[PDB]
């Protein structure tokens, strides 16, 4: 309770699934939140469902849109005051092996999953350093930042990139006393409406050969580790990977 | 607040430093706690300093003492009811390279840092499985579970052993639906009275070439990640390593 | 001697430093080699310096040039017969933190270090699978695929991407019995004419806090592990990282 | 050919499987070899099968026997001159979860798999440093040094211990210019007479969910990476893990 007292958080892709759960728990712990998403209909409903405009608002944004990042920080500071906390959560998938990835598919996925995270991390350091905010950048990765999947080649590339790029940012911020931490969160399989819309997906993901716990996670599993990383409880954690995966990567 | 509602925790080496901070925050989040330590004088004072006997008690124990583990679980269940949570934190150091480690030094350190953690983990699974406790075993490791230190050879052996042994235990508990999670916590350098007693230690540990943040941590840095791992907030985390190290292993 | 009997190798950035040493040892072990580089003057001299056109030729190419990859495979097959072996070695550096990386710098580095490796890996799988060649793709990474450097943000992103993308490719090739292995090689600091051209670089790289061996490597250090990975000696190695770094990542 | 010119190698557990293949290829590359094993009948036959006493001899030894290590180094130096190369390969298995490991089973396995490797590594550094031998200690681990197996708890503990202890030894040797490298080798599943003696073992180990290549390795797969690590080709590799596992740990 009040674990994020005074924090101001941007959560990209915060209108659905993991991002929406992070936003919900952030508001419940006293943070002011700006969620982003592609679609006004979904985004405005999502913000209203979590709380009042004094607590949480929506900003329509594609994380691949570099100029839009400036507008997003400006809109969040106008609404809530200086941003302390960024969750780079917006991401897309391509179900292709490296062999069967088109260059179009490659560039489209990296635009969101890599460029978008770079744009958010770079602007976050610039805008949140040296302000005594206890600033925290949480770069959403996944188990595919650690292990290959033969049918997620570009996705693997993006998650490995974010994993190590985040360590570079963590070290530079630490060495320069910027009061900015950077960490990655690595969900395993998480049940969402999108997973429910794919027949057989949850059962395949719940197989003991994939998830040892024999079931998949829920969005709040990722929200709770994000509360810890956004909070001043984690003031000595930077450049670290936090895995919440039901044992996927342990075997 | 009340993040450990109804939990019953054993914390080995809970009378000093990191263990004492874990015990303090566990009680503050509603857990009943049994702390262990070698010395009655230090242990009874430590327990009283955190709370009343209804909240926290001391049990004199060497974690290398196999039979004493049975007495410890029995004393904790008698005091507080069935144990839900074990923090294997008790550990010792030898300041020797592998080359310069005596066999006596090797066996003494592994007795506490490896055998003790095995004894606690094995008994914990046996006593806490299949009871709907949301049981959690937190095996304290360190950055020396990831990276070598040329002057901590036996210590490195013990921390690597606990790191991978914990994944074995996590997987077996998950695959068998034991309702027991096993994770490791990897502190970097943490300021304690013991570190304060070693002239020059903190400044050497705070060098940017060791800890990028340019200072060392405090015991509460490790207490807060332990609250998360003991709590049902981390119900999808098992077989994972949680690093809190000021950037030590990121470079 | 004759460890690469009958192999046909493409080595990108094979006209200088590590790439040139890989080409030299590949020819010395009986492989036919096509080296690539940006500049005809350097490339033709480099090829002639290693051997005769029956052994090694130069092909002018920017690894970021997607269409040029088709011309490169075609030129190599025309010269030497079907390609068995690809070393994605071509790479560039930007000396910027994430904070201080321009979008132009970001895209230029990823074009070579990530897109180029994707283009080479994808085409390599397509052209070398199911031909009984004992095909091997060696994706050059570095220690910056494992650990951050605060002043190599985009470089870190590229090396992490290649590290995990290579595991995806390895798994897909293995599961489909393509007779194609994919592995990454991670040099630490290596002495080259380019390093010699930067005053103070070698001494800074040789500091015990960077390279425990107290000196940097030489190009043949990377050539020898590449001979092993190109050879049928490594027929059970796929999806693996091979580090040759003087202890950099061990501490 | 002659890749181990002038090298003198001790290979523990060198009378069977992986150890015997390492010994065979070491002799074929010009090394003088002392193989160890528990049983004179198997050991003398094994040595004779590889070569003449001028090339390879047997020394009866339990790697858990500390005093016997002194006799082994002395017997090898008497036969072949100063030892340059140690392969700590001797190891045993217990098929138990952590939960179901007896203390007797725990101590018996750690005596060979951990104490034995410590005893060999410590004595190796002492006896091989500062002699211009290009000395190399190769500590045999396995995939169980990286990932848990729910039914190999003590085995996991031993392999994690050796993995990180080896990095400590590597760093100390590097920082002190001892001319001793220490690395670990991590086989996946390897076909041996012992595996052939267990009905169904190879097919279970060859399942795509275990080994992506859909078959297990052969002893020469581990011999070839050991030749590289014993040779001066790997003079810049220390403190590194070398995985040869058919993709096991890549997924
Ligand atoms: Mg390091
Ligand atoms: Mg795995």
């Amino acid at each position: 309770s009040n674990r994020l007292d005074g924090k101001v958080a941007i959560i990209t892709g915060g209108t659905l699934g993991i991002g929406l759960a992070i936003a919900t728990k952030f508001v419940e712990e006293g943070a002011k939140v700006m969620i982003t998403g592609r679609h006004s209909d979904v985004g405005e409903k999502a913000a209203k469902s979590v709380g009042t405009p004094d607590q949480i608002q929506f900003f329509q944004h594609d994380s691949s849109d570099e100029d839009g990042w400036t507008k997003l920080f400006d809109a969040t500071e106008k609404a809530f005051g200086p941003v302390s906390t960024l969750v780079n959560n917006a991401g897309i998938a391509v179900n292709k092996s490296v062999e069967e990835t088109t260059t179009a598919e490659w560039r489209k996925l990296l635009a969101v999953n890599l460029d978008g995270v770079f744009f958010g991390t770079r602007l976050g350091i610039q805008r949140m350093k040296n302000k005594g905010l206890g600033a925290s950048i949480i770069n959403m990765s996944s188990i595919e930042g650690f292990v290959g999947d033969p049918s997620l080649g570009a996705y693997n590339a993006s998650k490995g990139a974010v994993r190590i790029m985040s360590k570079s940012a963590a070290l530079d911020c630490a060495l320069k006393d910027y009061d900015v931490r950077v960490n990655t969160v690595h969900p395993g399989y998480i049940k969402t409406p999108l997973v429910d819309d794919l027949p057989g997906a949850e059962e395949a993901m719940s197989d003991r050969t994939k998830t040892p716990m024999g079931h998949i996670g829920e969005p709040n599993d990722i929200a709770y580790i994000c509360v810890y990383l956004a909070s001043n409880e984690s003031k000595f954690a930077t450049g670290s990977e936090f895995v919440v995966d039901g044992g996927y990567t342990a075997q």
